[PDB]
């Protein structure tokens, strides 16, 4: 799927909105706030201000507008009014918006209250793994290299990479081809071409890689109950690199990454 100059522009709009939801919610992510209220804030904003729609809601029956995962929760945490954030917590807020027919998908970690050493480190190393992978993207390279480089980096830090979930192609469809694994796999055989749009979203655990799913059909936790973090960005392969469509002001990497010169 090679997006056209116009479709790419739409992806920029959808990606920007997704990223802006994360920038907007930051001030609300504090101790004592419930994940349920954070969700309502994000939804009212997406609908009433961005004039877009959450792609998560209803997707395979997902009940909320955004996914919020805390500490040992790996992904797909469901916003709840009874779940309050507290100091030391590391929280992922996963956002997916649909606008003008195109999707914008992204997520980041938030450290609540006073940070713990492992909390700050895990999140930091996880973002560094995403950035390292991003700096690699450019026409010609094979997706298998990006996944191999992520796993290599993360494991040398003494952490592990989650296997059950992966990045994905994205466009008029929420999840399109190809699959973007965050570890080395002999199945990956894709040569990036300019115009391609997909996501990179590594999930990293402080302990072992195994993840156990809960009895609600969604919530995934680490088997050993160790902390797990994830960061996600949607990108578009440019002629000499890539462009991050969901870049935020707090990101410390440039929107456009060039390689030719
Ligand atoms: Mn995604
Ligand atoms: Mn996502
Ligand atoms: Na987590």
């Amino acid at each position: 799927s090679i997006k056209t100059p116009e479709d790419i522009e739409k992806m920029r709009v959808a990606g920007r909105l997704a990223a802006e939801v994360l920038e907007m919610i930051e001030p609300y992510v504090k101790p004592g706030v419930s994940t349920g209220e954070l969700d309502r804030i994000c939804n009212d904003y997406i609908v009433n201000e961005q004039h877009a729609v959450s792609a998560c809601l209803g997707y395979h029956g997902y009940p909320k507008s955004v996914c919020i995962s805390i500490n040992e929760v790996v992904c797909h945490g469901i916003p709840d009014d009874a779940k309050l954030l507290k100091d030391g917590d590391i929280v992922n807020i996963d956002v997916t918006v649909i606008k003008d027919g195109f999707h914008g998908d992204t997520s980041k970690m938030f450290i609540v209250g006073k940070p713990t050493i492992m909390g700050e480190r895990l999140c930091r190393i996880t973002q560094e793994s995403l950035y390292l992978a991003l700096r690699m993207v450019k026409p010609g390279i094979n997706l298998r290299e990006i996944g191999a480089a992520i796993q290599k980096f993360v494991e040398a830090e003494g952490f592990s990479v989650v296997r059950e979930y992966c990045g994905h192609g994205i466009g008029r469809g929420f999840h399109e081809e190809p699959q973007v694994l965050h570890y080395d796999s002999r199945e990956t055989n894709v040569v990036l071409k300019p115009g391609m749009t997909f996501t990179i979203e590594p999930m990293v655990n402080a302990g072992k890689k195994e993840i156990r799913t809960m009895k609600d059909g969604w919530t995934v936790k680490t088997k050993d109950r160790s902390l797990s973090a994830q960061y996600e960005h949607t990108i578009v392969v440019t002629d000499n690199g890539c462009e991050i469509l969901t870049l935020r002001k707090d990101d410390t990497i440039p929107a456009i990454i060039s390689h030719d010169e």
